[PDB]
DNA sequence: ATATCGCACGTCTATTATCCTCAGCGCAATCAGCTGTGACTACCT
């Protein structure tokens, strides 16, 4: 199912704020049926900043 | 004839509300990967 969210104001400054804000436990549960395991994520994640550092040699 | 009031001529000081440089989120610059065209260079059995 599609996700909601609150377009709250930034308690700083009115510079721009209206951010979207997200339940914690829906991201999860998303992120997890996406990746299948949270293992999987952290391994995703891992490989992401070894490119990332790989990209910047 | 000499001090004295009206008028003027300024000048010092002020009972009082302005312009600079740090913040998420979405559209655009960036990049790795892959492939296509052409000739080249070479290497094994």
């Amino acid at each position: 199912p599609p996700l909601k969210f609150i377009v709250k104001k930034n308690p700083h400054h009115s510079q721009w704020g209206d951010m979207k804000l997200y339940l914690k436990l829906q991201i999860v549960k998303r992120s997890l049926e996406v990746w299948g395991s949270q293992e999987a994520l952290e391994e995703a994640k891992e490989v992401r900043q070894e490119n990332r550092e790989k990209m910047k040699q």
